[PDB]
DNA sequence: CGTGTAAGGAATTCTGACACG
DNA sequence: CGTGTAAGGAATTCTGACACG
């Protein structure tokens, strides 16, 4: 249950993902990934929402707005469920 | 392998164990654990970190000084491998 | 449209110490 | 012996903006 677990900063996310944090918090502001928060604002991100991120910025690559990919990623969360 | 990957800062370690950060930084003074750095200082703690902080509290709590805990942990080492 | 940077501040962590015991 | 606290500073994160495009 480690994977899910919202546990690490955005300095760390940084390091794991090789993506700047610029990068990070605006996948968050297109609602590509939905970390939590601590009282004081710090944002905390699970092992699963690194990974989330690798797929996002996968896309971006091969020329994706956000768009596409956050409609792709809406497809693959129903079907987990199932 | 999320388990064991250093990820997380003394902040969340304390929410998680419900430690002092007075505590959990002893611990490893007498070296019962052994938390990785980021080149500007800060200590990182892996999920396996964190639970083996509460092995060492039970014990605390059961009048045991951590030298009798750091024998308890370190025979725990070798079975492992094993 | 995705991303880089400088800006000012708010919260986090770190270390060594004094304390009691 | 394990742990609480105040102290001063160093590093981290956050947000909104200006930029190009």
């Amino acid at each position: 249950s480690y994977r899910d677990k919202k546990v690490m900063s955005i300095g760390i996310v940084k390091e794991l993902t090789g993506l700047s944090e610029r990068q990070i918090r605006y996948y968050e502001k297109r609602s590509l990934l939905f970390p939590d928060r601590t009282n004081t604002g710090i944002r905390k991100y699970s092992f699963s929402d690194v990974e989330r991120l690798m797929d996002i910025a996968d896309r971006i690559e091969e020329g994706v707005q956000t768009s596409e990919i956050r409609t792709e990623l809406a497809k693959k969360d129903e079907a987990r469920k199932m």
